[PDB]
Parts: structure tokens; sequence; C-alpha cells
């Protein structure tokens, strides 16, 4: 995979958000990962909603550099949002977020699941932790 440079427009929520990428606005979502919901009504605000999202709003914001890194499969979904790896000064967003037991390993579609096992690892060492989502 090849990462690419970034401009943080606006934090979302704890998987989704604004960037400029290639001069142009674009919304992503985060690759193999699920934080709770704060917005969609037929979801409500689910529990380390709000967490998800201060952590994720902090970890982009305080940046000096974000990178995006597509999968190997389709780079947007059906809400036309760009489907990436996000690194923060070199640190991968979503792996962070599921090493805090703040998000889940979910949505995985091959061929889009090059780093699902390093997440699953993470996964895995937040819930023997019983950490946040795990506790
Ligand atoms: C991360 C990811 C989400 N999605 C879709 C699945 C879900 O569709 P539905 O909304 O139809 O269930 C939605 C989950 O995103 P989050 O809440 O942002 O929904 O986006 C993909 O299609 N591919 C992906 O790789
Ligand atoms: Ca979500």
């Amino acid at each position: 995979l090849h990462k690419e440079p970034a401009t943080l427009i606006k934090a979302i929520d704890g998987d989704t958000c604004k960037l400029m990428y290639k001069g142009q606005p674009m919304t992503f979502r985060l690759l193999l990962v699920d934080t709770p919901e704060t917005k969609h009504p037929k979801k409500g605000v689910e529990k380390y909603g709000p967490e998800a999202s201060a952590f994720t709003k902090k970890m982009v914001e305080n940046a000096k550099k974000i990178e995006v890194e597509f999968d190997k499969g389709q780079r947007t979904d059906k809400y036309g949002r760009g489907l990436a790896y996000i690194y923060a000064d070199g640190k991968m967003v979503n792996e962070a977020l599921v090493r805090q037991g703040l998000a889940k390993v979910a949505y995985v579609y091959k061929p889009n699941n090059t780093h699902e096992q390093h997440l699953r690892k993470s996964e895995a060492q937040a819930k023997k932790e019983k950490l946040n989502i795990w506790s």
C-alpha cells in the first residue's frame, strides 16, 4: 500500500471526517472498524460514541501530518465516502481506536482487508484488558 498526504478539514465522529485530498474536499470513513454512533436516530447515541469521537478529534487535530492509505479494492463506499487507513503523525487511527477498546473490527470486505490481522490482534489485546467497549 502507498500513503498520500491529506489535510484535516473537520472531524465528524470516531470514524468519519472531512479531509482535503488532492486539493478536493472529501468525507472519509475508516477501513475495518466501527466506532459507536452519535448521529443516526435509528441507532441512537451509543455508549463510547462520544468518547471515540473525542479520542479521534484530539488525535487528528493535534497532528502535524495526516496521510491516507487506500487498500487494494474499491476506494469509496455507496455513500461516496473515501475508504482508507488514516495515519496521524505516523500512527494509524484505525488501530489506535481498536487498541483502546473504542471501536470494534467490522465491515471486513475483501480485498479491502490488508491490515485485518494487525487490527484483530489489537482488538484481542483490548478485550483481554477489558477496555471500554470490552468492559
Ligand atoms: C467501513 C465500511 C463501511 N461501509 C458501509 C456499511 C454500512 O452501510 P449501511 O449504512 O447501509 O449499513 C455503513 C457503515 O458506516 P458507519 O456508521 O459510518 O455506518 O457504510 C461500507 O460499505 N464499506 C466499508 O468498508
Ligand atoms: Ca460508525
